[PDB]
């Protein structure tokens, strides 16, 4: 797929909240509090294995502050189902 | 202060991956790695001087680096004036972009 840098407006902040809420169901870090998503935010547009530029879905790479610690979260979104999944959540990591 | 962009993966970028692996070989966390190549996407931050109007103080790069058949994430700083570089972080294996 292609990658681009995207804004950290409300839509991006809500991806961060999604990531923290999903990580809180897992419980690996205990109960995290969402603060904010920071730059840079990277979005991948994913195409079907067949055709040219048939959009399957999206992936996001976020830097998210939760409980005052910086994490990396990877999120997938399927175009047809509108379903979001937390793929990975790791850290704490140093600031970019 | 600064701006992020996606950059090409030409010889400037590949030499950043080489630098990253040579620096990581000095640290030794992964033993002795053999640099393969940098893959897209490569991210570059241009950092501005704290002295008026937009003047470049340096760069930060975040790269995906294949070394010894394994993918790592590397963070590199480059000072604008001296062209000196610092490996800030080298971690993996990481999932493919
Ligand atoms: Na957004």
């Amino acid at each position: 797929g292609e990658w681009e840098i995207i804004d950290i407006g409300p839509f991006t902040q809500n991806l961060g909240k999604f990531a923290v809420d999903e990580e809180n169901k897992i419980g690996q870090y205990g109960r995290l509090t969402f603060n904010k998503v920071i730059r840079p935010c990277m979005k991948k547009t994913i195409y079907e294995n067949e055709g040219f530029r048939e959009i399957k879905g999206y992936e996001y790479q976020l830097y998210v502050y939760a409980s005052d610690k910086l994490f990396r979260a990877d999120i997938s979104e399927d175009y047809k189902t509108r379903g979001r999944k937390l793929l990975r959540f790791n850290g704490p990591v140093p600031p970019p």
